[PDB]
């Protein structure tokens, strides 16, 4: 329990039981280097809060293995090839609740968060099954052995292995908007529909607006191209005054997701405030620190 406290106090996030059970699974695979037990067969390595379990931390965990498009909800636990910057993370709607599922993102490809089961056994199972369906006879036998052991453990522990579980499908009903990442945003909406209001542009049209800002040819033209964004920020101010905090979280998230440093200032105006109004204060802290140092490479706080 002491080790658990260390892991969870460093991130100020509770970790679900599958996190700890999966460490033990990887310890059975390789007692000497559990974090690397899937490296040879799958190209995956356990990191993040697993670095603490591994003793590699013996310093801001808010930025540790936080890739360029990882929103504060997303906490990296597994990394793959740095050519695509494939990685898996727990996704939490609230810092005070357990992860709602495991998402994957390829940070050199896009900002999309792909849901991959609701626990890390599922996410690794799905990765393995895809790899098995692609490939080398020598690799297959090894993969099939890991698949058997992984599947047996999940069955003993009661963990679903589906990419989209019934639980995940129920969360879809509470998502108020997908955002650019596609993971979805969940905020309280009361019986009077207070809590969220939509943006006045479609996602497609918002991306066009962002494109014209990024491609502006001068400061003068960029200022003019920013007018639709400033207009939406005024709407967000009234939404905040009126307790529809989800609007500013959506606009700020989309601008973060678009990826341009030209949006860092307004994203820093939208997202900390939105998270603080939503009483998700840790996420306000993460996004502030990430916007201040949004690195594309060298995000390992222990290197």
């Amino acid at each position: 329990s002491d080790l658990r406290k260390e892991v969870e106090n460093h991130y100020k996030l509770s970790l679900p039981e599958d996190f700890y059970h999966f460490w033990k699974f990887c310890e059975e695979l390789d007692p000497e280097k559990p974090s690397d037990s899937l490296s040879a067969s799958l190209g995956l390595q356990l990191v993040g809060p697993y670095d603490i379990l591994a003793g590699k931390h013996k310093l801001n965990f808010n930025l540790h293995w936080r890739f360029y498009y990882d929103p504060p909800e997303f906490q990296t636990i597994i990394i793959g090839d740095n050519k695509t910057q494939y990685h898996m993370g727990y996704f939490r709607d609230s810092p005070d609740e357990f992860p709602v599922y495991v998402g994957i993102n390829e940070a050199k490809k896009n900002c999309i968060i792909v849901p991959n089961g609701d626990n890390v056994f599922a996410a690794v199972k799905l990765f393995l099954t895809k790899k098995l369906r692609e490939i080398d006879k020598k690799k297959i036998n090894l993969l099939k052995n890991i698949d058997e052991k992984l599947t047996e453990a999940a069955r003993e522990l009661g963990y679903s292995l589906e990419q989209r579980t019934v639980k995940m499908k129920q969360r879809d009903k509470k998502v108020v908007t997908k955002t650019f990442h596609g993971a979805g945003l969940v905020v309280p909406v009361d019986k009077n529909d207070v809590g969220y209001r939509e943006l006045p542009e479609t996602d497609a049209d918002l991306k066009r607006i962002c494109k014209t800002i990024v491609e502006a040819a001068s400061d003068e033209e960029r200022l003019k191209a920013f007018a639709p964004i400033q207009e939406m920020m005024t709407f967000v101010q009234f939404a905040n005054d009126e307790c529809d905090y989800g609007m500013g979280l959506e606009l700020g998230m989309d601008l973060f997701c678009y990826g341009s440093h030209y949006f860092h200032k307004v994203a820093g105006q939208l997202l900390p405030l939105a998270y603080n109004l939503l009483k998700r204060n840790l996420f306000a802290e993460i996004i502030e620190e990430h916007l201040a140092n949004r690195s594309q490479e060298n995000i390992d706080q222990l290197a």
